């Protein structure tokens, strides 16, 4: 029993991370075969930072003016190319710590953890949520560019999120290992805004169930509803639209609990028109929306990797 | 900037899980140089959870019924003795992977890092604190006993935790890594309740810190407060007492931001008094008390580890 925020162990990619240094620029960079992953503003002074042509700035670039620590071993760097907003450093040392891994793109409303590192050391692990705006809310400070977000099945590392920047709410943007932003976003430092946010229903239900399964049973109801009906409500909530879709991944929960996903979706129509009115659930005072139907499955099963 | 419950990299301590059976008890152990520690009632029975005399059964074990698995590598048990609520497994080969370690026994209120495990494979990691009842609120199923908590020190891994049990209410309970409970458990099915928790107020205040580091500003005032007058509240709402240690370990956040304590203690007051009033800090619509002043001068000035 019991239920946490709960990352994924992070051993596995710690030991791919590198320290990358390019002028008076240092992040972290990605360290897999022989290939070294980091932000392109790398190549960027901090006057560039208004407008650059990352094409002009990667041509002007030798091999020689890319420093690459793997600890206190520096990689001699033998190639380089960018692709999008990705740079890709050839190393004449293929990574022995390479783990078994994928590059993936996930969909809003998935979650990672993140391994937030400063000069290439790991800093500490967090969970969180691709929004529904393509932003994250993540904690990281000057320095942490190239930290990475991934998702652990058995033994495969699917990395899905290298960080570039902070936007002017505190919210963070990044891309896929591809190079390629999540949402409409560059990386660039002129001005960006995040777009309104939204809160992703099908998430909030599985922590409704996480909750069932640990006791808090506070919030059901005989109610049941349609989906079209609470999808009503969830407009009116600025909540994400449940789709049949959604419906059919929270059968398991569903099952196990007993409680019809209709029938959840009443629950939290009560919620959101009452409130909650000083109780909590799962210890929160807010409906969390950061958990999906497999990360539920995942804590309350006890799923294990290697 | 951004503000996460952050757990430390995991890494150091998934190198050191391993699995431990004994008759039909599968559990986790920790193994550093040539020792394996574990709970001790990895040696009961279905039948012995009940009023057990581990002398008794201990006696009665030998070397080869401890099946100890290093992944799928059998470790070979050639010692063994039981220090308090812990077994040590004398094994003829020591950890390659072994670190820099120490073994702390914590305080109420300090925060820590749990690495959940079963069949000794990591599952996920998450950060909690030592509640002033000697509880943790973790997340813990059948067969996690045995994973440990644990601090990082640069280089250096602080065990702190080891998992033994869950009350009803659905905390758990375990014990330093000698062996000793935290509260006044013991290892045995006879009945036990937690004890009234209270909040860590010292924690609080550290979190009111952090949310000012990130722009959440709505809850300060004008008013300051006595130490005393304030304490006097802090008992009305089940608050731990503020100790001036404990005003003096907030001194740095408190220079950072130029809010006097005191003056945080006047915001805190009127929080207790009045409620949130529908909005939230760094997220929630709880006053948050497991982030230590220490956890939130590490996030929001990016210390690292190695
Ligand atoms: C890389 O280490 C770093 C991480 C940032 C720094 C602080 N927190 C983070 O996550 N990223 C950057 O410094 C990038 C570099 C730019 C991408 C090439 N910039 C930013 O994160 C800046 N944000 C920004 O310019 O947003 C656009 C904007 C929005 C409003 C008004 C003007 C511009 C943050 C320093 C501001
Ligand atoms: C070890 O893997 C396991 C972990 C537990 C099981 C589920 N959640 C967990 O964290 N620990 C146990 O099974 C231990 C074994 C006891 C230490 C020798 N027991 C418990 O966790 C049980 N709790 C318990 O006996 O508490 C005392 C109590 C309280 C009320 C009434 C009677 C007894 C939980 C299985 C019940």
């Amino acid at each position: 029993s019991g239920f946490r925020k709960m990352a994924f162990p992070s051993g596995k990619v710690e030991g791919c991370m590198v320290q990358v240094t390019c002028g008076t620029t240092t992040l972290n960079g990605l360290w897999l075969d022989d290939v070294v992953y980091c932000p392109r503003h790398v190549i960027c002074t901090s006057e560039d930072m208004l407008n650059p042509n990352y094409e002009d700035l990667l041509i002007r670039k030798s091999n020689h003016n890319f420093l690459v620590q793997a600890g206190n071993v520096q990689l001699r760097v033998i190639g380089h190319s960018m692709q999008n907003c990705v740079l890709k450093l050839k190393v004449d040392t293929a990574n022995p710590k390479t783990p078994k891994y994928k590059f993936v793109r996930i969909q809003p409303g998935q979650t990672f953890s993140v391994l937030a590192c400063y000069n290439g050391s790991p800093s500490g692990v967090y969970q969180c949520a691709m929004r529904p705006n393509f932003t994250i809310k993540g904690s990281f400070l000057n320095g942490s560019c190239g930290s990475v977000g991934f998702n652990i099945d058995y033994d495969c590392v699917s990395f899905c999120y290298m960080h570039h920047m902070e936007l002017p709410t505190g919210v963070h943007a990044g891309t896929d290992l591809e190079g390629n932003f999540y949402g409409p976003f560059v990386d660039r430092q002129t001005a960006q805004a995040a777009g309104t946010d939204t809160t992703i229903t099908v998430n909030v239900l599985a922590w409704l169930y996480a909750a069932v399964i640990n006791g808090d049973r506070w919030f059901l109801n005989r109610f049941t509803t349609t989906l079209n009906d609470f999808n009503l409500v969830a407009m009116k909530y600025n909540y994400e639209p449940l789709t049949q879709d959604h419906v059919d991944i929270l059968g398991p929960l569903s099952a196990q609990t007993g409680i019809a996903v209709l029938d959840m979706c009443a629950s939290l129509k009560e919620l959101l028109q009452n409130g909650m009115n000083g109780r909590t659930i799962l210890g929160s005072a807010l409906l969390e929306d950061e958990f999906t139907p497999f990360d539920v499955v995942r804590q309350c099963s006890g799923v294990t990797f290697q």
